[PDB]
């Protein structure tokens, strides 16, 4: 699979209830929704080695990872977390996320390519699921 590009998002699913459920107040749900809304998503993909950056109106964050070794990023809710990917299958990669610093509901990440070009990301917390999707400007 091949995830280098820049993305736009297309679709967003329950990303509200997502904030909802790890806590984040009303204020700052309607705020990070509207500033999620049209979200830049940059990919530098090198075999199992990525660079992922996500751009909001107020926020940006860069990843580097590599498939298999643990890094650090944040969670969905900013909690800083130490993540590991896995491929689930030849188009689909899966992180676990565990948290520095204290307990939270369990989060987990998703991002699989499509035969149609779709990028798919869902995110998850406890039992909530939030599904977004994009295609390559």
């Amino acid at each position: 699979p091949n995830f280098s590009g820049n993305w736009k998002i297309i679709r967003s699913e329950n990303f509200e209830e997502l904030l909802k459920v790890l806590g984040v107040n009303v204020m700052l749900r309607k705020i990070a929704v509207a500033a999620a809304s049209k979200p830049a998503v940059e990919i530098k993909q090198e075999g199992d080695t990525f660079y992922i950056k996500t751009s909001t109106t107020v926020r940006t964050t860069e990843i580097n990872f590599k498939v298999g070794e643990e890094f650090e990023e944040q969670t969905v809710d900013g909690r800083p977390c130490k993540s590991l990917v896995k491929w689930e299958s030849e188009n689909k990669m899966v992180c676990e996320q565990k948290l520095l610093k204290g307990e939270g509901p369990k989060t987990s990440w998703t991002r699989e390519l499509t035969n149609d070009g779709e990028l798919i990301l869902t995110m998850t917390a406890d039992d909530v699921v939030c599904t977004k999707v994009f295609v390559r400007e």
